[PDB]
């Protein structure tokens, strides 16, 4: 029903507009990226390696990108404060670019005739909202906003289901990252964070995230209880969460995963998701959830400190929550 | 000095045998393996694809195995209590196979003339040893050992030297790990462990292991009070430890550092290393250390909860500890 | 309509069973295999890193593999002669082990009561059909049959195109290849073919293939015309011909554009593919084609001496030819 | 004994600098690079994923990089016209940025007080040499000169042995090539080449070539009489050349081995060599020959249609021959 804007055709804009089509819950009305032309993003958007094939038509058809039938406007537009989106009929932007996460930045989307910018990634001052943890919270106020990181998506709605049950006392994340556009093929240079740039493929890569820390910006009650750090490895896609946590209250691992269940089949459906197969991280390739508990690789040593395992496709998951938050956003308009 | 078998020409067999030339501690004299001709083992010692082409010279001489001159003599014997060890002169065997891991099967190489079996695995019942944490715990009555687990020689020096400072209440570890030789390159069966069948390039996978709880057995203090999991990831080799705990004492990261630095100059000395470096698991290919201790990767939630970071040669570093065991068993005798 | 059983649950019998299952070309009602239990069976079929989770419902049920509803009957005979196949109704037998392709040890599924038998490999003595080629020298008095290698039923649909309309003089055949269930995650042992034991994730490894030669056997007119060899490279799944050939007619790249354009359009419509489009291994996982051409990435030195190239995926290419083959059998018995 | 400065400290600047000071044939003086201050430069030196960390000391001391106590001053310039190399007493710059390719452009050195450029790609117009095939056409009116590329040095000295015996009249190549640097690690843009834009990692990737046509020009007798194309694999490093040619006189494959073996051991020594072991990539990991000739890995269709297969290390091999091209030319001044 409303009608978007995507500025950045990166991975996370492509599949932004892939999710819009394949869920229908938004409707992709402009993209503006000014180092990709009109042909260029046919192609970007039919193929992908992680992905495979879109399931649809894509053509370019008198200046505009095509997909299912539906025109969309192109702009190839450096300055976000020069974007026409409200000629183009664009209510929202996904601003996904990575590099105007500021609220000063992503506000030169405001200039064009936008109404309300979501931004695809963690910002310094933009209020951070998670689905199924703190979305409740957004009002017709707020006009530039921030849907966290992917790995806030995974860790927040799992720690929120173990804080209401058992309660943490302090959790410890590592994440096991798939690889990203940020890293390089080969040793190369990495100005500000030198691991980052030693060969992606060769290489387990130690990272910093302020991912765990902002879960206490979403759920307030374990603001300065979590912190954490990634390993980036050599796969495409899908990552997964490590949470070592205390809990003040007594869980028995059985506890944990009746709790777990019931959230995934209850409020958390399609968010927080829950299995007990012998699953690996392809499995969670394309798969929509921002989190999925695995109850058989988790590990206790007593009632009070636990090892907890949830996955996350950190492109398609990550991209289809952005798409639910517009969708709400939109339901209290 | 020693003179040394090997039972198993596998990645172990080979670089244990391998760093026996380069740090001269031991004298390999005779192998038994009987799925790999000497033709084969010439070929497959000389070309190693994770340690580079040994550096020396390597023939099959008049039926033996001649490595940097030294002849060796060479078994195809499927049951070990028909392997003439004692002709042969080997005082110590390495019992490298991964299959006669019990006091019962690792015994048979006393039948053919051995005096004392090394077991380069985890064992149920034979006395586990690690370097630097219990090795002075040997003495001549034993004649089954084992050196443990690679991993366990990553944990253990360092829980070692952490609980000994601060002390550990308790600890949850997850080891990011190399792909191993029980692993597949495609999905393949693995009856036992659904998950270790799923093909190892395109997968993170998560595993069981008891390297951890292992850590009770060569430091008694901390019996019940550790465990863990691993995940396999897409490297060849190269692996590495992430031990959350919780400390009783207050330590402060830049105190944490201060010790494990001085353990790392002192009595631990090439067994357990430090850094401060930017390094990646590269960095640590054919480093002959059991556990390098990441100062810039670890993060700490607070004064008694932390994550520390140690990384492992799982092939190298392990290799050597099975020399230097024998070794140091060499000086007691 | 044709019942039909496999014999081995490995990536060719899985995937088989899930083109008979997608296609409903036949009905799979029985399985053998020794190694692999029923519940075991529910899950390599139902998971897969390489092809996603199977669309359609899988479970065990009465000691039954249930998909779509089907019931099918499981076996778990070591020994081929003692598998009850004509109890269960399988009319056609697909050998997919890989150690039964010669017509005495395939025949043994002919003891058992089936009527004919599709190996799924190269064989020795068998005769051998690929889909758009020769397939339709099959007729009703061969009991005993074999659908050639994934390689083959690359390579001879474009032979044929290129023979037919230029004459091929001779030719020379590069297969750059993905990683197999015979290679090894790290340096271990392959006796008979020392290269296919080093580590199949750090290597580019040659291999020997006959699988040009064979085309000779399927284009009798290109008896002793050509022959190749094969890189494994460190993908885990789509391949690619590179055919080196001399042509008796002159031919510009322009032309042979048009004649293989014009055939994947007619009567090889569904086994030979074409494209003009900027393709990568990874756009041809889970296409269906025996062979796709790929325009822009071949090159000519002169009317007569050019380089082709031709994408495969090994696996569900290979596999969808397995279920023609059959299907193309049931229409003429 | 020449004094050299390095334009740009990436995968080729940071190796001839390695080369440069394990074979002691030039002394680096001075190093530029805008992008990678004097800090960063010690750590991307020290520490390489590929050939391991390096072999002697270096520090930063006082604004100067000092490798193994020669201190070597150190540019940040963007526009080489502004590089004070003749201060530093840099007679000699390696051009090795890749975007200066062209007699004009790598000319800037002069201006800067150089008295010659190598520039470490092939150029437009700059006369190309490799060595062991054309580097005695070299003179001294030369003051700017093209190495090649790593594809032109594996296939010329092969193709020189293979031509000056037996008579190229027509050969195709194909090159399966390691990763690089201006590959990507998730698919991403590359406007003027959209299949190097897609996930290294995922992907066999074709590409265009011009280093088979390039030996047209360091061997004039093979004009026009070959060219070829790659496929880029997900590898680190270490490459191969598949040369597909016609001879005029007959070559038994044991004939080609023989002349082959013959110039490896006399005056093509060191940089084209020859092997019968069953060799894979990672054993010719820095290697530093131009060109390895598998015997094994070949194939002959008839005695004038031939597969010829040579490794070569694409980042050892050529970053060596760089320093042997410098060494010549300090020998002809
Ligand atoms: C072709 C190679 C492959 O990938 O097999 C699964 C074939 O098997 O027929």
């Amino acid at each position: 029903k409303v009608k978007v804007g995507v500025n950045g055709f990166g991975r996370i804009g492509r599949l932004v507009t892939r999710a819009a089509f394949n869920s229908g819950k938004v409707d992709i009305v402009a993209i503006n990226d000014p180092f990709i032309d009109l042909n260029y993003m046919v192609y970007m958007f039919q193929y992908d390696s992680t992905h495979g094939k879109f399931h649809g038509t894509v053509k370019a058809e008198n200046g505009k990108l095509v997909i299912n039938g539906n025109p969309i406007t192109i702009f190839q537009e450096r300055d976000p404060s020069k974007i026409k989106w409200g000629d183009a009929g664009a209510e929202y932007v996904v601003e996904s670019t990575g590099v105007f996460t500021t609220m000063e930045k992503a506000g030169a989307h405001l200039q064009g005739g936008a109404k309300r910018v979501i931004i695809s990634a963690p910002s310094a001052d933009a209020p951070m909202f998670v689905m199924g943890v703190n979305h409740e919270k957004y009002d017709n106020s707020l006009k530039i906003i921030s849907n966290a990181s992917c790995t806030t998506n995974c860790l927040a709605p799992l720690a929120k289901v173990i804080h209401d049950n058992f309660g943490i006392v302090e959790g410890l994340m590592t994440t096991v990252h798939a690889i990203t556009a940020t890293q390089k093929t080969v040793d190369g240079p990495s100005g500000k964070l030198w691991r980052d740039g030693r060969g992606a493929l060769q290489n387990i890569i130690p990272a910093s995230t302020g991912a765990a820390k902002a879960v206490g910006k979403v759920i307030p009650e374990l603001n300065g209880k979590l912190t954490g750090m990634a390993f980036r490895v050599p796969t495409a896609n899908v990552s997964v969460v490590d949470l070592t946590c205390r809990l003040e209250k007594p869980a028995k691992y059985d506890d944990i995963k009746k709790v777990v269940k019931q959230a995934s089949e209850g409020p958390l459906k399609g968010i927080l998701g829950y299995t007990e197969h012998q699953v690996v991280s392809s499995d969670f390739n394309s798969d929509t959830h921002s989190s999925t508990f695995d109850a058989g690789a988790g590990i206790a040593l007593n009632d009070h400190f636990v090892k907890l395992i949830s996955w996350y496709d950190n492109e398609f998951g990550y991209s289809n929550r952005v798409v639910d938050l517009m969708a709400h956003m939109a339901s209290k308009e």
